[PDB]
């Protein structure tokens, strides 16, 4: 057994995930030794992406993992993501069927839209004209949505939801004549420095999960994350609250998402670090640790993707 909520579609998501994206300079090869280590070591929700372009091995990873009897497909909970290139309604049974093509997977659990603003089609992932101008795409999100239902309504996605959605996007989907499914979930930056509580508060008034990336501070991938953003770990607050519990501000940081009501990812390709991560639910913050932990709110948000700022939909 292991800890899931209940979606608003009746199917159950594990409350611990793991990521998966690395940067570019690491070798493919690593994604694959560490969904395995992953899966040992108690994850049972693992979240990948058609723009991670791992697939291949993170579908490996999961194969192996039942084909030797250490797991069965279903007490896995694997997310992937539809990417914006293929936002148009006729484009998005098709990407979803190349991903599990690449996993070699017959269904996954959950697809969300990535991203709200659409691009162009093809094989490129941003797609550039001449002079490196991205190249935008028009696209009624409600029509793609549309599409996602019927992913549903195929046994191809069991639950369908949706990433980097805004209050006014989300609405949109929400308030959409003739919505047949509502997202499952937003997937959306959270840690405690960008702690979500308004967001969190609306899509809980909705039974709609937030899911929190980026929870121990993200990649910091450069240029996608400004350097010269703190560093979410070495907070003394959080590096006080780990010496007192003899932890570690990761799982400090993975425990107050717990016990707020949202499912937490975590990505880490180090074997030590992944079993550490699941030692979330060994132990439980206070009232007094949670306000704390509240307190250090301040609206640093590392994840902008201000490339694809401009178009109407761009979320933040
Ligand atoms: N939907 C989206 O638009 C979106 C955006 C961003 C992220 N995501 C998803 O969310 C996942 C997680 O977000 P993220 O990758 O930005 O990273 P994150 O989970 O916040 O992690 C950041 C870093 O933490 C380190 N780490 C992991 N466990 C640790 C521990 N116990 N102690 C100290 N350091 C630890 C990792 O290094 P090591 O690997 O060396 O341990 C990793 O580099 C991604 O992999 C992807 O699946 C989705
Ligand atoms: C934000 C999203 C995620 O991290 O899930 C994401 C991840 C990776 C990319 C990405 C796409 C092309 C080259 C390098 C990175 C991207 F454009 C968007």
């Amino acid at each position: 057994k292991y800890q899931c909520v209940k979606l608003n579609d009746g199917h159950f998501m594990p409350v611990l995930g793991f990521g998966t994206y690395a940067p570019a300079e690491v070798p493919k090869s690593k994604a694959l030794e560490a969904v395995k280590l992953a899966i040992e070591a108690g994850f049972h929700h693992i979240d990948s992406a058609h723009v991670y372009n791992n697939e291949e091995q993170v579908g490996l990873a999961i194969r192996s993992k039942i084909a030797d009897g250490s797991v069965k497909r279903e007490d896995i909970f694997y997310t992937s993501k539809l990417w914006s290139n293929s936002h148009r309604p006729e484009l998005v049974r098709p990407a979803l069927e190349r991903s599990l093509k690449n996993l070699q997977l017959d269904y996954v659990d959950l697809y969300l839209i990535h991203f709200p603003v659409s691009v162009k089609p093809g094989e490129e992932v941003i797609p550039k004209d001449e002079n490196g101008k991205i190249l935008f795409d028009t696209v009624d999100l409600c029509a793609t949505w549309e599409a996602m239902e019927k992913c549903k309504d195929a046994g191809l996605a069991k639950s369908i939801g949706v990433s980097n959605f805004n209050h006014r996007l989300l609405e949109m989907i929400l308030n959409k004549p003739g919505l047949k499914y509502k997202p499952v979930c937003n997937q959306v930056e959270c840690h405690p420095y960008f702690n979500q509580r308004k967001l969190l508060d609306f899509c809980k008034s909705k039974d709609i999960v937030l899911v929190a990336y980026s929870a121990l501070g993200s990649h910091r991938e450069e240029p996608w994350v400004d350097p010269n953003s703190p560093v979410l770990l070495e907070d003394p607050v959080l590096c006080a609250l780990a010496k007192k519990h003899k932890r570690t501000p990761a799982l400090i940081a993975l425990r107050y998402q717990l016990q707020r009501g949202v499912v937490v990812l975590a990505k880490s390709y180090n074997e030590q670090r992944i079993r550490q991560n699941v030692q979330v639910f060994e132990f439980q913050l206070t009232s007094e640790e949670m306000k704390a932990i509240d307190g250090l709110n301040r609206n640093v948000r590392y994840l902008t993707l201000d490339i694809f700022a401009g178009p109407p939909n761009y979320p933040f």
